């Protein structure tokens, strides 16, 4: 399906980090994705373990351990501080229904600032921090 | 214009799956537009809950580990629409958000023309 | 499919004769319509012949029999005059490619009167 | 704001002149697209004149100069022979109701097809 494209074009352009990013780039963003379908119950990210990836709930809820648990439904997504640095994740978060996932790995959002400059903004930016 | 993108994100909510066209159009007339600058306090943990929000541009942030983002096509507060539970999160704008939001009261009294919205109510009051 | 109803809906919607009607009664012209696959070449409508019904080109492409052969692609309606009076078509209209049609019958629209108010009030305002 | 922006693709995306191309140049397409609304009554394009662009309803409705006028609503297009070639619109074109519209130009087009040659 086409529209799957532009849904997650609007799933992406919708990540904070990535507001002063444009069409083009936003493109190859998505191109990047790869999918990955989720059973129930499985877990997406372990508490205290190394983030190399940011994560996009195309279909399907979420569950979170936190202080708080909650079930978060499609439109989701997570992982920013993952994909700048290497910090570790906050909290486990793991497949409340079937899960459709789309991921954007840290190492080709990374490949991407030789052609990006509004990218390489991005991590220059997280030199105090 | 916005109806259709209205219909269209509303159609995509499960809990609105067995409902028909006119119930559909009747809940997107129902429904109220707001955008919130980055920052502001959509929903606030522990207060009660009275209506169901969707989010149709930017994303907002969930207070937990403020870990999951939900982004344009993403809704919450379907328990918060049928009973009236207190938020289990805060949520907040990450970035200026477009949003909509179902009044629980006007959901409610769409019974009087839905079978289907009146059964939802007397499955969750049981 | 749902999504081939908001499609429907947002056809109708735009309509000038249709443009002073709420999002509830264009639910109920949409439920009206009548869907048939018309292959190419095939006449929609016959100039002199009696205009009973308006069209919507859902898919595929309409050609109008002016001395200037022109193409109008999906998203195509014409016989908006014909809910209001019985008048004759004033051209031929003929599928150019596989057309998906909509019709909405004069006769379907007509009793829409004891139904919704503004529906109603277009006839009204007609034969005042 | 985004949320044109992602209309407008699923919009021209639909059109078959566009069906065979990539997600990286129908995004150029959309960036090249310029948007007006024209009021109901307002010609849009004449019969004879030059042929100058290609144009996509969004919202409202155009009407077709033909004896029993054709209208065109929201997902529709009309103007392509003006972007294949340069001859003049074969009907007049004005806007049935108040019509939002996108608009592509010759110039944009020709100045996208080196870069991606694929119609």
């Amino acid at each position: 399906r086409r529209g799957d494209f532009v849904r997650n074009w609007q799933l992406v352009a919708a990540v904070p980090l990535f507001q002063k990013l444009g069409p083009a780039v936003l493109v190859e963003i998505v191109r990047a994705l790869r999918a990955r379908t989720v059973p129930a119950g499985a877990v997406i990210c372990r508490i205290g373990e190394p983030g190399d990836r940011m994560f996009f709930v195309v279909e399907g809820s979420v569950s979170v351990a936190t202080p708080n648990p909650v079930e978060l439904g499609p439109g989701a997504f997570f992982g920013e501080m993952a994909l700048i640095s290497g910090e570790p994740w906050s909290a486990t978060v793991s497949a409340a229904t079937t899960v459709s996932l789309l991921s954007l790995h840290s190492a080709d959002f990374q490949m991407l600032c030789s052609s990006s400059p509004e990218i390489a903004e991005i991590f220059r930016k997280t030199a105090l921090e």
